[PDB]
């Protein structure tokens, strides 16, 4: 169901090195629906090429917008399983800290703050 689950550990990879050669200024992001949600909609995709110079504020406006969000519906982020301690680092940064193992950043979408 979930990305990790599609894909081997060897196809993950294998996929970011192709970002790298092909997109090399774009972050290879993964973004899920938290599997409780009732309220958000699904993406119309899962894996996103981000430009590296976005912050995480921009992204979060990014993904409302791909989401057809209004003012009022609730949207909070995590990046890595946790909560982001700023909006205001450049994805770059984000990126060298927060990537898995497989070299994609994982993110999970809720309307509640509780995961
Ligand atoms: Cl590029």
């Amino acid at each position: 169901k979930t990305f990790k689950q599609r894909r081997t550990f060897e196809q993950r990879v294998e996929d970011v090195r192709l970002i790298r050669e092909q997109h090399p200024t774009k972050i290879p992001v993964i973004i899920e629906r938290y599997k409780g949600e009732k309220q958000l909609p699904v993406l119309d995709k899962t894996k996103f090429l981000v430009p590296d110079h976005v912050n995480m504020s921009e992204l979060i406006k990014i993904i409302r917008r791909r989401l057809q969000l209004n003012a009022n519906q609730a949207f909070f982020l995590l990046v890595n399983g946790h909560s982001m301690v700023s909006v205001s680092t450049p994805i770059s940064e984000v990126y060298e800290s927060e990537k898995d193992e497989d070299g994609f950043l994982y993110m999970v979408y809720a309307s509640q703050e509780t995961f």
